[PDB]
C-alpha cells in the first residue's frame, strides 16, 4: 500500500481517458515494449533533445496496454509514476528516507512482475539522500537481476552530465535515441490532436491553419524542437480567436482606449495657468479628434459586418509569429501596400539623388515580403561605394528609419577599429576557457534577439584582410557561429558594407580597385556592387531646404521658426563648391553663416522666444 | 494555511488601492492574457531591460482583474506574489525545503484553477538545491499554476538558458522600452502622486523637460 | 513661487554628469559675452583663433547645434612655439577653472601600429580585457572634458581611421562591447605641418598627408601666425 | 547582502540606513546585488587638521573629568599634526 501512497497511478488515468493521444512513433514504441520484456536488466532510458516527445511515448505505451495490442507478457501491468520528490518530504532524522525506500521496492518485488516502474526525469535519482555516497544506489542491485523495469525519459543534455559521470549505475540502462520529427509528420501530429483545443475553446480550427503552423514554426522560431513550438501557435492563435468572440474584437478595444486616455489628458491639461501649454495642446485636440474619427468608422464597419469570423485561418498564425520573434510574416493586409509601393518616394525625403541605389534597396525590401526570396539565404547583401559625402551612411540610417521608426534599433558596427587580426574575437565571442566567455559574443547575441534588425558595416576596406573571411558564411547562408557552439540565424537581416574604395577615379577604375582590394569568392556573394556619385549644383537646392529643415525643427524647442528668402536659399547652394568635398561644406557654411549671429542674437536679448525672425541676403553675406 | 505564510494577496492589496495606476502598454496586457488563457504551458515571463517597467505590467493586470475587465475565463483568480527568499531560508536538514516546497504545490492544485501565481525575478529559481525548483517542472507543463515572471535580459540568459529543458516552459514578453511620448504620458499619468506626498506642485512644461533631459 | 519649474530639472541634470545642460541663467551670459577678452589674459595673439573656439561654445550653450555631434572638432596647426596646446590649457582653464581635468594623450608616442589598444582596449579572450580603454574609461566619466591630441603628425596613418569615426558622431566602442558618447566634447589636435611655408604650402601638406575622407570631417583648420 | 530583505523593502513599511566602505561597497553590491536600484549612496571622506582640532577641543572636557590632569591647544595640534 506504500505505493499508493508515494505515488500516482497512469494505467488508471489512461482508462479514464485524461491522456492526450498519441500519435505515430511505432519503431520507438515497439523498441521500448522489447528492452521492457528480456530477462535480464530491462530498463529503458528514452533519451533525446527536449520537446521531441518523451513523455508521450510511455502515455502511448499506457494506452496500448488499456487497448491490448501489446504483446502477451505485458498484460495488465498497471504502470506506476514514482515521485522522488514526496520520498524525502521529512526525513530529517537518520533512516526515514531508507525506510520508505525499501517499503516500495519490497513491495514492487513482492507483485511477481505486474508493475512497471515509470520514473519521469530520471537523472534526479542520484542524489535522492545524501550527507559520503550511501543512497541513491539501492536500486542497483535490484535493476540487475531485472525486479523492476524501470521507464525512464530525460533530457540529452543532462544524460552526461549528471548519469554519465556514475557508469557504475549508467551500465545498467539502455538507449532509445528519440529523433525531432519532420514537417510532414508533424502536420499528422496536429490533425490528430486537433480536436482537444477545439473543444476546450469554444471555437473551430481549419486544416490551412494546422499546415500553415508546421511551416512557419521550422521557417522561424529557429530555437526550439519541431513538435512543439508548432502545436503552441496553434493553441495561442484559439485563444485569442476565444478572446475575440468576447464584446469587442482587437483593433477596436486598443482605439478606444487610446482615445479615452487622449480625453482624460486633455481633460486634465486645460486648466494649464501657463503659456507653454498653448501649442501643446493645440495638437492633442487635433489628435482626439482624429482618432475618434477613426473609431466611429470602425465602429459603422463592423455594424455593416454584424447585420449582413468564427474558425481561425492560415494567416492568424502569421500574426502570432510576428507578434512573437517580431519578423513581420503576414499577407500586407492593405495597411501598408500603399507604403511599399510608395517606399522609393518616401526614402526620396532624406536622400537626394542616387535613384539607382533607392530602387534596389527598394526591391530587395519588396520582393521578400512577397515570399519570393530565398528562403535560406539573407534579405539581400549590398556593399555600396564611392566618393565622401555623397549620401551612402545616410541612406543606410533612413532606410533602418523608415522601417522601424527608431534608428536606434539597428546593429552597427565601426569596422575602422578592426584594423589588427585578433579583435575579431570581438564579434564572435571567445573560445571556452578564457577570460571573456560568459558573455559570449557581442554581434551574435545582438543579432540573436529581435532578429529583425539592420546590420551595417562602416569602412569595410579599413579593417584587416582576415575579418573579411568571418563574413563568407553570413552572406552565403545566415548562420554564423559563437564560442559556446550554439547557431544564429541572419535568414532576415539587411547587410550592408559602406566603402571608399576608388575615391574618384571613374565609374570603372573602382571596378578594377575593388576586385583587387578583395578576393574573387567574397565579391560573388554580394548582391549588385551599388556604386553612388557625386552631387550636381541642382541637387545642392534640396539639401539646403532639408538642411533648413532640421534647422527649423530643432529651433522649435525653443518656439522660433524662420523665413528665408529664395535669394539666400539659392545663395547657400550657390556656395555648395568644390565638388570633391560633398555636401558637408554646406552644412559647414550654414553653421558659420546663420547659428553664429543667431546665437549671439539669442543671449543678447532683443531675440526673446517667440517671435520669428526674416533672413534676407546682403552683398556677401547674410543679414537678419 | 499553506501559502498563508509564504505569500501575500496582490489582487487584495490592490482592491486597497495601494498601487500605482499604471498608463499605456495594452498591447502587453492582452500579450500576456492571451498567454495566461491558454490550454497546457501557460506561464509567460516578462524579459527586457532593467528600469523599462516589467513589473507594473503585473499590477496592471491585477488592476484590470479587480475592476472586472477581461474575459470570461479570467474572473475572479486572485494573482498571489509567490516568494522564495523564506522557504529556503530557514532550513537545515535533510528534506526540509521539500516538504513546505510540496505544501505550497499541494494547496495550490486543491483548489480549483483561480490561484494563478506570481513569482518576481524567478532567476532564483534554479538554486536552493543543495533537485529544487525542479520537481516544479511536471505541474509547470500541464497547466496547473500559472507563474507569471520578470526577469532581465542578462540574468535569464545566464541562469536559465543553460537549463533547457526548464526553458521550454516558459514563455517570453520583450517588453521594450517606451519613447519620449509614451513615457510623457506615463509621467503625467503619475503627477498626482508626488503633488500629493510632496506638499508641492509640478508644472507640465517641467515634466515635457524633465522627459526630454 | 512655490511649485517646480522646468529649470530646476535642468539643475538636477547638471548637479549630476557636470554637463551644462540649461537655459543660460544669469551672470553665465554675462561670462560667455564677455569671451574673447576674458581668454586674451592668457592667450596673448591668436586672434582669429580665439573667436571660432568662442562662438563654438556659445552655439553650444545657446541652443543651436546638432545635438548628435561633438561640440568642435577644430585642429589649429602652425609655426612652433606659438601657442597651441597653451590656448587649450587656457580654453579648458577658463570653461572649468581646473588645469588638470582635461583628457591629453600624447600621439608622439603611438608611431608603432599596435599600441592603439591603449585608447580602446583588448579583444574578448587576451591579457587585458577587464580593464577597459585609457580614453573610453576616462571619459565614460567625467563627460564634459576636453580632449585633446598633442602634435599628431608622429603616429603613422593607421591612428586616423579611429578618429575617423569618434567625429562627426561622438562614437567609440571599447572591449566589452560598449559604446560611448563624445557628443558633449570638444576635440582639439594641434601639429606642426609647414614649419615656415606659407598658407598654400602648409595646406598643401595637409593634403598630401591625411585623406579627404579625413579633413571632411573636422571643423575649420585654423592657421597660427 | 540578501533576497529575503527586497520584497519586505520594495513595499514601503521599513526604512534601513546603513553603512559601509567604499571598496567594500563595490563589491558585495554590485556583482550580486542588483538591488543598487534601492540604495542611494552618501560620502564622508575625511575631516581635516583644522576640523579634527575643534573636534578635540570640543570633546575635552569629558576626560578633563575622567581622569582630570590639563588641557593644551598646543598639545592638542601637536597631537593632531603629528
Ligand atoms: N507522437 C505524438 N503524438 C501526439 N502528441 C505528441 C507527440 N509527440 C509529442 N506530442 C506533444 O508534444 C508535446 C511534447 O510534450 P512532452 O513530450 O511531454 O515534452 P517532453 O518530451 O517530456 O520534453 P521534456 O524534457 O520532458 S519538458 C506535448 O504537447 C505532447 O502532447
Ligand atoms: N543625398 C543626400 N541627401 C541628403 N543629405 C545628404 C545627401 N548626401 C549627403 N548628405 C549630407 O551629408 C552628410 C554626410 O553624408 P554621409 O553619407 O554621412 O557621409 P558618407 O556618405 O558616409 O561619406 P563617407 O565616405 O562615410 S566620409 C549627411 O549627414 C547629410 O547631411
Ligand atoms: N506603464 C507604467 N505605468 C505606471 N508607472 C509605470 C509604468 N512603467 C513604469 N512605471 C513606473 O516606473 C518604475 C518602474 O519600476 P518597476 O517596473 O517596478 O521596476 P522593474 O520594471 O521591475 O525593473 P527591475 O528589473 O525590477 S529593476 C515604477 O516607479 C513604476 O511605477
Ligand atoms: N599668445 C601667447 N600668449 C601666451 N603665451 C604664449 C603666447 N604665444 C606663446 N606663448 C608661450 O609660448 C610657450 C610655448 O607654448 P606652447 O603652446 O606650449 O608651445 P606649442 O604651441 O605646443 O608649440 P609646439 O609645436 O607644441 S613645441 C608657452 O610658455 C606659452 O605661454
Amino acid at each position: 500500500q506504500a505505493l499508493q501512497k508515494y505515488s500516482t497511478d497512469l494505467t488508471a488515468r489512461a482508462r479514464e481517458g485524461k491522456l492526450d493521444p498519441v500519435i505515430g512513433r511505432d519503431n520507438e514504441i515497439r523498441r521500448v515494449v522489447q528492452v521492457l520484456s528480456r530477462r535480464t536488466k530491462n530498463n529503458p532510458v528514452l533519451i533525446g533533445e527536449p520537446g521531441v516527445g518523451k513523455t508521450a511515448i510511455v502515455e502511448g505505451l499506457a494506452q496500448r496496454i488499456v487497448a491490448g495490442d501489446v504483446p502477451e507478457s505485458l498484460r495488465d501491468k498497471t504502470i506506476v509514476a514514482l515521485d522522488l520528490g514526496s520520498m524525502v518530504a521529512g526525513s530529517k532524522y537518520r533512516g526515514e528516507f531508507e525506510e520508505r525506500l525499501k517499503a516500495v521496492l519490497d513491495d514492487i518485488k513482492n507483485s511477481a512482475g505486474q508493475i512497471i516502474t515509470f520514473i519521469d526525469e530520471l537523472h534526479t535519482i542520484v542524489g535522492a539522500g545524501a550527507t559520503a555516497m550511501d543512497a541513491g544506489n539501492m536500486i542497483k542491485p535490484m535493476l540487475a537481476r531485472g525486479e523492476l523495469r524501470l521507464v525512464g525519459a530525460t533530457t540529452l543534455d543532462e544524460y552526461r552530465k549528471h548519469i554519465e559521470k556514475d557508469a557504475a549505475l549508467e551500465r545498467r540502462f539502455q538507449q532509445v535515441y528519440v529523433g525531432e520529427p519532420s514537417v510532414e509528420d508533424t502536420i499528422g501530429i496536429l490533425r490528430g490532436l486537433k480536436d482537444r483545443y477545439e473543444v476546450h475553446h469554444g471555437v473551430r480550427i481549419t486544416d490551412s491553419a494546422l499546415v500553415a503552423a508546421a511551416t512557419l514554426s521550422d521557417r522561424y522560431i529557429t530555437a526550439r524542437f519541431l513538435p512543439d513550438k508548432a502545436i503552441d501557435l496553434v493553441d495561442e492563435a484559439a485563444s485569442r480567436l476565444r478572446m475575440e468572440i468576447d464584446s469587442r474584437p482587437v483593433e477596436i478595444d486598443e482605439v478606444e482606449r487610446l482615445v479615452r486616455r487622449l480625453e482624460i489628458e486633455e481633460m486634465a491639461l486645460s486648466k494649464e495657468e501657463d503659456e507653454a501649454s498653448a501649442e501643446r495642446l493645440a495638437k492633442l485636440r487635433s489628435e482626439l479628434a482624429d482618432q475618434k474619427e477613426k473609431l466611429a468608422e470602425l465602429t459603422t464597419r463592423w455594424q455593416n459586418e454584424k447585420n449582413a469570423k468564427e474558425e481561425v485561418g492560415p494567416d492568424d498564425i502569421a500574426d502570432v509569429v510576428s507578434a512573437w520573434t517580431g519578423i513581420p510574416a503576414g499577407r500586407l493586409l492593405e495597411g501598408e501596400t500603399a507604403k511599399l509601393l510608395r517606399m522609393e518616394d518616401e526614402l526620396g525625403k532624406r536622400v537626394i539623388g542616387q535613384k539607382a541605389a533607392v530602387t534596389a534597396v527598394s526591391d530587395a525590401v519588396r520582393r521578400s515580403r512577397a515570399g519570393v526570396s530565398d528562403p535560406n539565404r539573407p534579405t539581400g547583401a549590398f556593399m555600396f561605394l564611392g566618393p565622401t559625402g555623397v549620401g551612402k551612411t545616410e541612406l543606410a540610417k533612413a532606410l533602418a528609419d523608415f522601417l522601424f521608426d527608431d534608428e536606434r534599433a539597428m546593429v552597427r558596427i565601426d569596422m575602422s577599429e578592426y584594423g589588427e587580426k585578433h579583435t575579431v574575437a570581438r564579434l564572435i565571442g571567445a573560445p571556452p576557457g578564457y577570460v571573456g566567455y560568459e558573455a559570449g559574443g557581442q554581434l551574435t547575441e545582438a543579432v540573436r534577439r529581435r532578429p529583425y534588425t539592420v546590420v551595417l558595416f562602416d569602412e569595410i576596406e579599413k579593417a584587416h584582410p582576415d575579418v573579411f573571411d568571418v563574413l563568407l558564411q553570413v552572406l552565403d547562408e545566415g548562420r554564423l557561429t559563437d564560442g559556446h557552439g550554439r547557431t544564429v540565424d541572419f535568414r532576415n537581416t539587411i547587410l550592408i558594407l559602406t566603402s571608399n574604395l576608388g575615391s574618384g577615379g571613374s565609374a570603372e577604375q573602382v571596378l578594377a580597385a575593388v576586385r583587387a582590394t578583395f578576393k574573387p569568392e567574397f565579391i560573388n556573394r554580394l548582391d549588385d556592387v551599388l556604386i553612388f556619385e557625386g552631387l550636381n549644383p541642382e541637387e545642392l537646392v534640396r539639401i539646403v531646404d532639408i538642411q533648413l529643415a532640421q534647422l527649423g525643427k530643432r529651433l522649435a524647442q525653443r518656439r522660433l521658426q524662420l523665413q528665408v528668402s529664395l535669394p539666400a536659399k539659392r545663395w547657400l547652394a550657390q556656395r555648395g563648391f568644390d565638388p570633391v568635398y560633398g555636401a558637408r561644406p554646406l552644412r559647414r557654411l550654414v553653421q558659420q553663416a546663420i547659428g553664429d549671429q543667431l546665437a549671439k542674437m539669442l543671449l543678447a536679448g532683443q531675440v526673446h522666444d517667440g517671435d520669428t525672425v526674416p533672413v534676407n541676403v546682403s552683398p556677401d553675406a547674410d543679414s537678419l
